[PDB]
């Protein structure tokens, strides 16, 4: 499969864009709204579609492009939810567009080609003929798709020849225009259909006689009468040319808005008219404004002529290089359409009279196509051209909507429309064509372009808005599979497009837009629910599972370092032989340090064998969950069954969490009665866990004397927290007391920073400035720093007899200056590298915290920033 | 602290609801829209507020009630995001309510009490309103700054004034029923003259025995002589009448003003039902007819009326001083709502049935001699309602200026929004300092509009936004089963909150769509900003913090509830085996996992690395990166765990039983096959395999053992001709049937034929078919018969048993018929299967369980090996026992 850019993307988009709006409702819109507001409307209607094209290109470049069609790309790149929701709005837009083309073909057939073979009489004629055409076209679509696919080029050829003839006619108008006199009465517009000639009196047989216009306006067939309307006799009868050759005087005339009302009269601003009352038997003789015109009405009526940019990306499979051929083709088609509309708006505004443009059905002229008056070969080419264009566009929409419905139905996303996949032997849908025809019937029964157009606009605006919103969100939140390769693409453009198309969608009709948005939201949430039920098994619990998995997958990619550091704890509880929580104060302390916000996993090891001890593990899981719910700490609970507690602890420390939801702090208790008993298990297990948690670059919190920690019901009124930051680990040693006091239990305990040659003023200024950002502003008291005393910390981080001496002097200082303290925090030195000096390290740590009622030791990990 | 329901909740709510809208704009609203549509308006505006009150009660019952106020309950019960968003919309509503009350007090001062004291006399009225409103706002701000205590003392007085005013109105009506008052309004044809200028409404009067033109003549006709014919035709063509303006209660007047009478801007107020002969008129007469001031419709009346039913959140404002709040707040709020609704209904009907249809439409009471239209019917004198409404408006304004800065100060001290930290700098006593100034500035910006009919819709928009948010939050938290949300209200159901949200949204859009859009965007912006700040405070980063918070919330919500799903879908854990150089040995397992999941579901990929953790951290990190790259290649979306154990066995066990977080657990273990187990002398392989099998079968997990993984297709390969074979023997039918369907759903097996081979036959086939109908696979069913004692003994089987004995002897160095019987059966089964299913693409058969004795594993391996002998690709599945489908 290989065809170029032109005949694969460009020409289909052109064939889909050029519609009936140009022929039937451009002149009326230009005359009613002027040239300025016309240019503003065209610009507004091209900007939304251009930003949507930018989003479509950004979608069409990331990754490979699926070869199925124009709906499969959207789904593959935005998820089944988005793709499914977009498909239905697009399907409805396409079927109503087919309906609108049928109405246009009927209107062009019954008004100019042949009116004899035909208020509400027109509405009934339109209804009947539109139903007959819809039936015949549906049957044709059933039987003869091959002939449509063969003849599809002809419709584009006719459109191109028509537009070329219009522009050539304009150029011939510039120096020698055609003649099409429109008659005037003062500053009113007479319907030229009835009268033979517009003149009050005519000369027959050497004398003057009343003309048909007189007898039609005056019921008397004798000139000698004075029972007629005052407007007829008071004013004159003029014949101004309707096609003034290109000049700057006409473009000066029709330059300001001319919004009429329902039932008003089409008036030629710039002719002498003396007002007067009038009878009621004359109204069937003036041309009348048919519908109320405004700005929003014109937006709604014109918009369906710039839609169809998603029909270009429809031969993805038979493309040479889609990444470079789809975006350029779409944007070139958009630009070409925008320039044709700009040029046509200016040409119409500046070349034709401002009063003959407002006859929607060409009443000023003798029931001709108002836009067909200027055309070189003959005014008869535009009628046939627009007829074939409307028929071809209707046929192609009726061919392309059921195929899309069958595609959506076989994907099995929405379950209640499984039947619509009952394709033919060849694959052509069977019970989807009937549904489409029924919807087309429901649309034809309205039988008025000016009322079908706003619904169509709502559907297409909804589709485009959803595409743009999806692109913007997926670019913002770093979706895992979303990286576009487009050069001129930035999510700000898609955001602006979403805003613009939403503004249009609400300008046209607020209630219609609300209904469309509610339908879209309902289908979106229903797709999400069904997908959850299909992946996992349950509805609500499935929703929660899907949200969790999506969030974790999105969090996987990206730099794995956070600019700030907050403790996320893993509380290692130690269950008893009877499966009871030994120290329920660790859970209380964890709840006080977290305050119910953050991540808190609670692991525990049970010695034995997994093969025969599963129920014990589950029972312990329930026990820990209950005890954890009581103390009001919101966290998960893991229980593992190991053979020896050492390896269980290791596997728990290095493997807990899912991807980015990892812990970064291990809070383990203190070993009690280690020196009393002869079994040395306790201290070796403790030191081994310490050595294993410092090699994983994790913080460490060892609350000593856990039997004196407060409960939640207790309250403190007088007391002062004590910090004894010695040398290193400053960030977390300063961050802990603040997070602690953030709880009501320590709500007002005074903080005192004690910091063990050097300069006290520079140090004080640094500590104070650092505290300024934190805002704790706690008093700083720096005691003397003796290098000989801290030798133990300096040598181990970066002498056994010396160890004890330094520890006893430090303990003396702290116990004489901080004995009555509430909580004492000091950073502990690292364990020795030699595996045998563990007894000395334990004796050091024990004689260091001798006397303090409540002492918590923290060891930094080294990757802490603040 | 303990005070009852009445004097603690009921009276404050009553005092906050009854406002200035009733007096200044009730009669005008009733006359313009008729009685029926007025009742409909009142009903619509009471239903939204009633449903919001029910939701507020459901909020006020769950748990303990915080003693702070009306904002702390909402926050504690709905989360910082919701609570913060509600606080700002409520704050804006309260400050604009203060603005509206000041406007009402100014209007009542300049129009009825004393009109001479008007600086400007169009736009003169607007300029007078602007100046006087600014002066009042300044003076009220100073008073509120200095004297909050006296306000809290005098708060009862305002309610006393309101109650006496309403009682006087009803007394006037009841006195109207049998003997009404006198208030003649003069008429011209069918128009309405301003009675202020003329002395008497009569074209001519008799003075000194003769008739002379009256002031009305000189005002309508510039000539002071009767003998003139240069006046407008309407005056001479129609007579002048003097109808009573207060007709006593009857069914004829309530029958007259019963249908809508929406006028337009600048039209004339006409009395439908009087003889009128039309004619042209001059342009110097318009200053003498009463004129409609603004264009009237239905939506305009909804917008103007809504601010008279707001304030139901002021009842839950003495939370601390309550006896038992759970039983005292809802009943108090709902009783206040019911009383207000009944008073409005009764007053609408009374006005409709007691006053003329032409004097209701004078917004400023022009038909009567510049009186308060509602004050015409009042027993003691029309002077009680004027002063009553004046003092009530001042008091309500003062209380709003007292209660808005307090709410702002609470929000500022709560530290949710960071840029308004300064607004918590209260005085030494706690009275706000820089929150009062901001409130006064916003109130001035609101006064500069100077028109009740334009200020009321903004107020309504803010309050409607607050209520819609409360209702939506309540409904969502009840639906999704939030962990800490269990309300105790008896008559409460999430359908009611949903209906309330819909109705109040409809109201929010009827008044003015664009204003509603602006309000919704402000609310959404503050909601997302609060969420972002909470993320930055809990975790450390902005964007990544959002994802972590979403994950934690979802897992926590999924924690509670029944832990069994009605369906069973495989969630795999692929146990890869890394090489000695840390390279993936079998990268085909990842391919198979990607084909079986198809990128949707959970897939954890664990692996054990032998050694010591203390010195092998970098190896673990490198292996994790390697697995991530290799996993990205095979297009499988999953997480990756690597642990460092001492023996691979315990690593595998700890990996099997501990992977995930709460409810996001796996339920299927796919491990490969051990190759060369009997070839080599090291027996580690088969014991490791058997140990993992027994450990994964005792946890009730499914099992997938793809044998001969080197012949499985890749993703680029495609299959055109072939048929999957299932050889389901006895049990585990559900999963044995669910696997091939999920398999063929991938394009690699997109069209492989399924054949069900099953070792009364017709009844079983009918059952399989009916079961298959729901699944819809419709695969052909062939039931093969089962033979007995086909081969009594096999010589080769005996030789194999001897070989096994020799193996055991070698192991020792460094009943045969009964044991053989099982091998013989396996040989016969392998014969049938290999002769009827050799050419199959993929073969699935369920494997027997491992033996209970830990030593008979060698025989089990020999059995499993001779079973799949010859088959190119064979996958064995073992059920866990808790599988449902
Ligand atoms: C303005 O007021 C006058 C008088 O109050 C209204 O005209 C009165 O209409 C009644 C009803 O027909 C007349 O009663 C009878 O009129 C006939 C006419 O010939 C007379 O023959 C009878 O003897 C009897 O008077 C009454 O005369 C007539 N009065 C006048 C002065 O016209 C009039 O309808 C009111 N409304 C307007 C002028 O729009
Ligand atoms: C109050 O007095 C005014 C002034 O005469 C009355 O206005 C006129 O009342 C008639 C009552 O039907 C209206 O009749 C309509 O006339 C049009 C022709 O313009 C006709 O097409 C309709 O079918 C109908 O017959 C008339 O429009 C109206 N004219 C004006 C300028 O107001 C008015 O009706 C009297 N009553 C009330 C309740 O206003
Ligand atoms: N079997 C275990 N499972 C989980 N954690 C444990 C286990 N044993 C000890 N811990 C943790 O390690 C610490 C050391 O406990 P150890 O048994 O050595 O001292 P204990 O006070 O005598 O009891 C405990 O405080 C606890 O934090
Ligand atoms: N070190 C390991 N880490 C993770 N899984 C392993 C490890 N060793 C074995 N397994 C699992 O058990 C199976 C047994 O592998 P074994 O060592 O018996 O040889 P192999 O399967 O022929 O290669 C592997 O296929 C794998 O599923
Ligand atoms: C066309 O004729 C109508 C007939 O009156 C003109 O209408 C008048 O326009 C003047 C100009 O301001 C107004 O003051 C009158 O009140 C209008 N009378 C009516 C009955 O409409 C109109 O201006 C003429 N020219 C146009 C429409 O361009
Ligand atoms: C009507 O036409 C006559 C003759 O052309 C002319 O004299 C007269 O002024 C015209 N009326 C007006 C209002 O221009």
């Amino acid at each position: 499969p290989s065809m170029g850019t032109l005949m694969g993307v460009y020409l289909p988009c052109l064939q889909n864009i050029f519609g009936v709006i140009l022929f039937l409702r451009l002149t009326w819109m230009v005359g009613t709204a002027g040239v300025l507001q016309a240019l503003l409307i065209v610009l507004i209607c091209c900007c939304c579609t251009l930003l949507t094209a930018i989003s479509m290109s950004a979608i069409a470049t990331n990754g490979v492009v699926p070869a199925g069609g124009s709906y499969f790309m959207i789904s593959r790149s935005l998820g089944p939810e988005f793709g499914g929701a977009v498909g239905l709005c697009f399907y409805l837009g396409t079927t109503f567009a087919a309906a609108m083309y049928i109405l246009g073909a009927i209107e062009i057939l019954l008004t100019y080609i042949a009116p004899p073979a035909a208020s509400n009489a027109t509405l009934n004629n339109m209804r009947v003929y539109g139903t007959i055409f819809l039936t015949f076209m549906t049957l044709v679509v059933f039987v003869g798709v091959k002939y449509v696919n063969k003849f599809a080029s002809l419709f584009l050829a006719c459109v191109i020849i028509s537009i070329l003839s219009i522009y050539a006619g304009g150029i011939k108008s510039i120096f020698d225009p055609p003649v099409f006199p429109v008659c005037m009465l003062g500053n009113r517009t007479l319907s030229r259909d009835q009268f033979d000639i517009c003149a009050k009196t005519a000369v027959v047989d050497n004398e003057t006689v009343a003309t048909q216009l007189w007898s039609f306006f005056c019921h008397s067939p004798n000139l000698t009468t004075d029972s007629c309307d005052p407007y007829f006799m008071l004013n004159n009868v003029t014949e101004i040319p309707g096609i003034p050759g290109a000049a700057a005087g006409v473009l000066q005339e029709n330059l300001w808005s001319a919004y009429l009302e329902k039932g008003d009269i089409v008036e030629k601003h710039g002719l002498p008219s003396a007002d007067a009352p009038s009878l009621k038997e004359s109204l069937p003789l003036y041309v009348v404004a048919d519908i109320a015109t405004s700005f929003t009405v014109l937006v709604g009526i014109f918009f369906p002529s710039v839609t169809g940019i998603m029909a270009g990306s429809n031969r993805s499979g038979d493309l040479r290089d889609a990444q470079k051929s789809i975006p350029v083709g779409t944007i070139l088609a958009i630009i070409t359409t925008s320039l044709v509309y700009f040029s046509s708006v200016v040409l119409f505004g500046a070349c034709i009279e401002g009063v003959v443009l407002r006859d929607k059905y060409g009443d000023g002229v003798s029931r001709n196509l108002v836009v067909g008056t200027l055309a070189w070969p003959s005014p008869w080419v535009i009628v046939i051209g627009s007829f074939f264009s409307t028929c071809g566009a209707g046929l192609q929409s009726l061919t392309g909507a059921p195929r899309l419905l069958q595609a959506i139905a076989k994907d099995n996303i929405i379950p209640f429309l499984r039947v619509f996949g009952h394709g033919k032997v060849n694959g052509e849908p069977t019970w989807a064509l009937l549904l489409t025809a029924l919807i087309a019937e429901l649309g034809i029964l309205i039988a008025s372009l000016d009322m079908v157009a706003p619904i169509l606009s709502m559907f297409f605006l909804m589709c485009y808005l959803f595409v743009n919103l999806a692109c913007a969100v997926q670019t913002l939140l770093r979706t895992p599979n979303w990286r576009p390769r487009f050069k001129y693409y930035h999510w700000a453009l898609s955001f602006l497009g979403m805003s613009l198309c939403l503004a249009l969608m609400f300008v046209s009709s607020w209630y219609y837009a609300l209904v469309a948005m509610l339908i879209a939201g309902m289908i979106y949430k229903y797709i999400e629910y069904q997908g959850a039920e299909k992946e996992w098994g349950d509805g609500i619990r499935g929703l929660s599972l899907s949200a969790a998995r999506y969030a974790l997958l999105r969090l996987e990619e990206g730099p794995p370092h956070t600019k700030n550091w907050r403790p996320q704890l893993l509380v290692l509880l130690k269950l008893d032989e009877d499966l009871h929580v030994k120290y329920p104060r660790l859970l209380t302390f964890a709840s006080q340090l977290k305050a119910g916000k953050g991540l808190t996993i609670v692991g525990s090891v049970i010695q034995g064998s997994f093969l025969e001890s599963y129920g014990e593990a589950q029972a312990a899981e329930q026990t820990i969950k209950n005890m954890m719910e009581i103390e009001k700490v919101k966290g998960f609970c893991q229980v593992v069954v190991a053979s020896k507690v050492r390896e269980g602890l290791a596997h728990l420390i290095q493997s807990c969490g899912l991807g980015g939801m990892r812990h970064n702090s291990v809070v383990l208790g203190w070993p009690y009665g280690w020196r009393q008993s002869e079994d040395p298990r306790a201290w070796k297990t403790f030191i081994d866990t310490v050595r294993c948690t410092t090699a994983a670059h994790l913080a460490l919190l060892v609350p000593k004397n856990i039997a004196f920690y407060p409960s939640n019901h207790e309250r403190y009124l007088e007391g002062h927290i004590d910090v004894w930051w010695i040398v290193h680990d400053g960030g977390m040693l300063m961050l802990l007391p603040f997070l602690l006091r953030q709880h009501k239990v320590w709500r007002k305990c005074r903080m005192r920073i004690f910091t063990v040659d050097d300069n006290s003023i520079q140090m004080k200024k640094d500590l104070a400035v650092f505290l300024y950002h934190l805002r704790l502003e706690a008093e700083v008291e720096v005691v003397e720093m003796h290098n000989s005393d801290i030798s133990a910390y300096t040598y181990e981080r970066t002498s056994n007899v010396r160890r004890m001496h330094t520890a006893v002097k430090l303990n003396e200082v702290i116990v004489t200056r901080s004995h009555d303290a509430r909580l004492v925090l000091l950073n502990m030195p690292g364990p020795p590298r030699n595996s045998e000096g563990d007894e000395n390290y334990m004796e050091f740590l024990e004689v260091l915290t001798e006397g303090l009622e409540r002492v918590l030791l923290v060891r930094g990990g080294g990757r802490e920033v603040i």
